[PDB]
């Protein structure tokens, strides 16, 4: 209700902005493959 979607939305943002502002490797790396495999 307030939680998961300040969350969630939040969060989504978050990561975003993160990989657009700088774009990191080790998250880049680590979400695909956690994703992948």
């Amino acid at each position: 209700r307030w939680k998961i979607f300040k969350k969630i939305e939040k969060v989504g943002r978050n990561v975003r902005d993160g990989i657009i502002k700088a774009g990191p490797a080790v998250a880049v790396v680590g979400q695909a493959a956690t994703v992948v495999k």
